[PDB]
């Protein structure tokens, strides 16, 4: 009967003060650093007064209420509502200056000058920019960031040690945020049942030797964890993730053989290790599948008694045999099998109706395998940057109304699928690619939601989680779109481009390629290549020869 006390005891002052800064940083975002800290110590000192006396002032309150009231300095509502208004307040792309990394001697100075203030401002500036970041995982990022600054500042060549370690984390963190933004969308827009099915098919692939009732218990506990994190109960998220990692390590025998390494590591390292663990060996003894889920007579009787748990047993069995199948594809086969039983179960002789069910699976498996083969071959012919430019032109044509910054980054990460999944074996390609495209297309979804402009994106995002990749892969070139007017200001770069990195220049060039398609969408790959060769050469012509910084200015209108 002391939630704030119960958690402090389960989590410790340091993890408490951190989770609360992520909880505050994610819910307010525009509020400054020091202001957030004020409120964090204010709660942590009050939490200790509730640890000292569980019947002291305001110690009977719930975390939502207590943290909600402290957030109120939206609001104007009660807990059932107040939190949701705040959850819908979260900016997926706030106007915050992209944080500039200062010098390595500068950063190592400040780290020494105040370790706590350095690592807290890291948690703040990240969590404000990623308001749906998995909180127990951002703490693991913070421990590793500390470890990079504690090691590499004592090193002779500090920047040779520090800069790689940081870039690794930044890349891992972008991937961790995006991955879990999809987890939140699934819960907040399509419900827990959807998440549960997703979680059944993922964990069954991860632990094929585990029996259905064991997986079901993990799926229940993992849904609890991710629900709470996505709903802003960060403290309760942290406890149950830790609680889940313990149960798995105590019952590995009944779960996976691949847990021996992860169960040696400590608390933050352990949770992160299991979340990302290689799939266990598929068992030797497995049925015909069809023999029990169509060739039986009492399949409608079982489905009628409870729908969600027969569908669970199907998904678990289907998934455990197919780790080479993407989780999204496995969910589609499960949706198909669900819509087919609703119709055939009452219809005359059900058995004679549901026999063609395995025939409906065949096209659904082919669809992703064809696009993945097609686009991995394109990536061999082009390479990351050029392959990105192919997808940049493609999606600007498909949905031109979308903002130019969104089009660039989304198609950048869409192209990143090439490096990540095409070098993989032809078997691992499908789960790698499809499930990654789920993540990158969900970014287009959550970024577009802010100021809607292309109703085609609106349409594909709202219809279904599972059929978003094929929905966007179905969209043809929008010929209804009214072409953009030529703007000389956008197609003329400044001298600032020479002081920026290779990647930053690529983004800027790729930004111009989106505008170039928006002015004339009828332009072919041949036409756009001639203007791409034109823009790439003139920047190397001006930047390399810094004589006449007005070199860029000499460029007016070529069409």
């Amino acid at each position: 009967k002391s939630e704030v006390a119960h958690r402090f005891k389960d989590l410790g002052e340091e993890n408490f003060k951190a989770l609360v800064l992520i909880a505050f940083a994610q819910y307010l975002q525009q509020c400054p650093f020091e202001d957030h800290v004020k409120l964090v110590n204010e709660v942590t000192e009050f939490a200790k007064t509730c640890v000292a006396d569980e019947s002291a002032e305001n110690c009977d309150k719930s975390l939502h209420t207590l943290f909600g009231d402290k957030l109120c300095t939206c609001c104007a509502k009660q807990e059932p509502e107040r939190n949701e208004c705040f959850l819908q307040h979260k900016d997926d792309n706030p106007n915050l200056p992209r944080l500039v990394r200062p010098e390595v001697d500068v950063m190592c100075t400040a780290f020494h000058d105040n370790e706590e203030t350095f690592l807290k401002k890291y948690l703040y500036e990240i969590a404000r920019r990623h308001p749906y970041f998995y909180a127990p995982e951002l703490l693991f990022f913070a421990k590793r960031y500390k470890a990079a600054f504690t090691e590499c500042c004592q090193a002779a060549d500090k920047a040779a040690c520090l800069l790689p370690k940081l870039d690794e984390l930044r890349d891992e963190g972008k991937a961790s945020s995006a991955k879990q933004r999809l987890k939140c969308a699934s819960l907040q827009k399509f419900g827990e049942r959807a998440f549960k099915a997703w979680a059944v098919a993922r964990l069954s692939q991860r632990f094929p030797k585990a029996e259905f009732a064991e997986v079901s218990k993990l799926v229940t506990d993992l849904t609890k964890v991710h629900t709470e994190c996505c709903h802003g109960d960060l403290l309760e998220c942290a406890d149950d993730r830790a609680d889940l990692a313990k149960y798995i390590c105590e019952n590995q025998d009944s779960i996976s053989s691949k847990l021996k390494e992860c169960c040696e590591k400590p608390l933050l390292e352990k949770s992160h290790c299991i979340a990302e663990v290689e799939n266990d060996e598929m068992p030797a003894d497995l049925p015909s599948l069809a023999a029990d889920f169509v060739e039986s007579k009492d399949v409608c009787k079982n489905y009628a008694e409870a729908k969600d748990v027969f569908l669970g047993m199907f998904l678990y069995e289907y998934a455990r045999r197919h780790p080479d199948y993407s989780v999204v594809l496995l969910l589609r086969l499960a949706k198909t099998y669900e819509t087919t039983l609703e119709k055939c179960c009452a219809a005359a002789d059900p058995h004679e109706c549901y026999a063609k069910v395995f025939d409906e699976f065949k096209p659904l498996v082919e669809e992703p395998q064809n696009l993945i083969k097609q686009n991995c071959e394109l990536f061999e012919q082009l390479g990351e940057y050029k392959f990105q430019n192919a997808l940049l032109v493609r999606y600007t044509k498909k949905v031109p109304q979308v903002s130019t910054p969104t089009l660039v980054e989304v198609s950048r990460n869409l192209g990143k699928v090439g490096s990540k999944c095409c070098k993989h074996p032809e078997a691992k390609r499908m789960p790698c690619a499809e499930d990654y495209l789920s993540v990158v297309l969900n970014q287009l979804c959550v970024l577009h939601e802010k100021t809607p402009v292309s109703d085609r994106v609106t349409k594909c995002c709202t219809e279904s989680l599972v059929n978003r990749r094929p929905c966007f892969s179905a969209l043809e070139v929008d010929e209804t779109y009214v072409p953009k007017e030529f703007n000389a200001e956008t197609f003329t770069f400044h001298a600032d481009i020479c002081t920026l990195s290779e990647k930053e220049r690529q983004i800027k060039k790729q930004t111009a390629l989106v505008e170039l398609v928006k002015h004339k969408p009828k332009a072919t790959k041949e036409q756009l290549k001639a203007v791409m060769d034109d823009f790439a050469a003139f920047v190397e012509k001006c930047c390399k020869a810094d004589d006449k910084e007005t070199c860029f200015a000499e460029e007016g209108k070529k069409l």
